[PDB]
């Protein structure tokens, strides 16, 4: 199924968004603090 | 549902994302007074 | 149709991190001179 | 909107984020050396 395949990719996507966004959150709080 | 729910988490990102990009932005003002 | 809306939120998103990540690159360039 | 259309943005999408998480493990490996 392509569609399904696709969503399977979109949710991964995501998954790494999370985890990166969170990443970013540290170093904007890490530069904040100094 | 499933892309209703990963619709909701790329919804959250983007508010994540919104608030990060704004506290960058005041950070990069605030050094740039230094 | 639920999937194209979520794949252009998904673009979204990583066309607001790519901008969110390079301003935190600019910040930690600034905050090591000032 | 065709199937081949959200095929092809997501392949396009998956290569764009790649790039966002290598970018984030290099700036969080600059900033780690603090």
């Amino acid at each position: 199924m392509k569609v399904k395949q696709l969503v399977d990719k979109v949710e991964e996507l995501l998954s790494k968004n999370y985890h990166l966004v969170n990443e970013v959150a540290r170093l904007v709080k890490l530069v904040g603090e100094r």
